[PDB]
C-alpha cells in the first residue's frame, strides 16, 4: 500500500572505485539506475517517487519521453541560484508536463529538510509582517501547508542505498511517519528486485 | 572526549507491551520492566561519558516524575521535560518544576525526557516564538534562517543528536525528534526495551563510532 518512495541515491563513487573506473562512470550506471527505479515505480502503480543525488542535459534529454510517460515532472530545492537559462528549461519541463496524473517524479536539487522547513517559515513570518495572520493561530497543518510535496500522498518509504545510516538532511518534515529502509546496495546495483524487497518491508510493518 | 565519540543520545524506547505479552502478563508489567530498563541505561550513559540521553516514551508519568527524580538528584543527572506541558494540570506542571530547579545545577548526565512530545510540534513552537517577534516587529522574514530556526528548537543548546537508537523492532522515527536529527546516526534493534541492557546500548554506541 505504499504510495509515495522517497530515495537518497547512494554509492555512485564508490561503485565507479569497485569497477576500477573513473568518477563519471558511476555516474553513468547511477542515471540508469534512475531510469529503471522510476519505470518500476510507475509500472507499480506507486504515485510519487522522490530522489535525491547524494542534471544540465540529464532534463533536456529525458523530458518528452517523460511526458509521453504522463510522469509529472518536479525539482524541490532552492534553483534560485541556478543560472538563469538552467531556470528556465526547468521551469519549462515543470510547465510541460504540470497537468500529467501519472507518476509525478520529485528530483531534490540543492535541497535541504532544514531549508525546506525554512522556506515554509518565512512565509508565514511574511503574512504575520502583515498583519494577515496571528502567531498563536501557526499550527502543524498551516505549516505543513507550505512545506514541499504538501499537495502530494504523505512519503510512505524512504529508501537509503550505500551503507549509511543517515537522514543527511533529506525529508524532515515528510518522513515522521515514514518507514526507513536503509541497503547497503550501491545506487548504480540498486535494481527491481531491491526495490521490490524495500517495498515487502513497508509491507510488513503493518 | 570518550572514545566512541557519540555526546548526545536519543532513545525511542518501544516494546514494553510486547514484552509483558510474551511472558503471559499485562502491559503494566512490561511498563515496570520498561521503568527498570531506563534506570540502567541512564547508569550507562552517566558511566559513559555521554553529555545527554533523550528519551521518547513510546498520567502514568506522574509516578516516575515522583520517585525518579530524588535518584536522578543523587547522581548528579540535571533533568529536563520537553514538550507541550502547557495541558498539564497545574500540579503535575508543578512537580516538573521542582524536578528540574532541584536538578539544574547537576554537572553530570543531562536527561531529557519527553513528555507529551512531537518533532513537529517542536518544530512549531520554534516559529511561534519567530512569529511572535516579527509581529512585535523586532524580527524581519527574510532574516530567518536555518540557524535561527535551530536557536528555537528544543534542545538547541546541547550538543547535536549524534545516535537514535530505536528498540522493538520498528524502522520509524514517529513524530519523535525531526529538526535535530538532520544528521544523527540511526539505529534499529529489535531487541524490545526492557531486555535493552549495557550491552545493547554498548553495541549502538561502538556501531556509531565504526560507522563514523
Ligand atoms: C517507578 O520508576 C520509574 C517509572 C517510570 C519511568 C519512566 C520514565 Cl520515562 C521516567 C524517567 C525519569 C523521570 C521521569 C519518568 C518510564 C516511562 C515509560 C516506560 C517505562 C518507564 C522511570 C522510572
Amino acid at each position: 500500500g505504499c504510495r509515495h518512495v522517497a530515495i537518497i541515491m547512494d554509492g555512485n563513487g564508490r561503485w565507479a572505485k569497485k569497477q576500477g573506473k573513473i568518477r563519471a562512470f558511476g555516474h553513468k550506471a547511477g542515471a540508469k539506475s534512475v531510469r529503471r527505479a522510476v519505470s518500476f515505480a510507475a509500472n507499480n502503480g506507486i504515485e510519487a517517487l522522490t530522489l535525491y543525488a547524494f542534471f544540465v542535459w540529464a532534463l533536456d534529454s529525458e523530458v518528452k519521453s517523460l511526458h509521453r510517460h504522463n510522469v509529472r515532472l518536479r525539482i524541490i530545492g532552492d534553483t534560485s541560484r541556478f543560472n538563469s537559462r538552467l531556470q528556465e528549461r526547468i521551469r519549462k519541463s515543470e510547465a510541460l508536463t504540470a497537468g500529467n496524473t501519472g507518476l509525478t517524479l520529485n528530483i531534490a536539487a540543492n535541497y535541504g529538510g532544514r531549508w525546506d522547513i525554512v522556506q515554509g517559515v518565512r512565509q508565514l513570518a511574511e503574512k504575520v509582517q502583515q498583519g494577515n495572520l496571528q502567531p498563536d493561530q501557526i499550527d502543524e497543518e498551516m505549516l505543513n501547508q507550505h512545506v514541499c510535496m504538501h499537495e502530494l500522498a504523505p512519503v510512505d518509504l524512504v529508501i537509503r542505498t550505500g551503507g549509511e545510516h543517515r537522514i543527511s538532511n533529506f525529508l524532515l518534515w515528510q518522513i515522521a511517519y515514514a518507514e526507513l529502509y536503509f541497503t547497503d546496495v550501491l545506487w548504480p546495483d540498486f535494481d527491481e528486485q531491491d526495490f521490490e524487497g524495500a517495498l515487502n518491508a513497508f509491507a510488513n510493518r503493518e
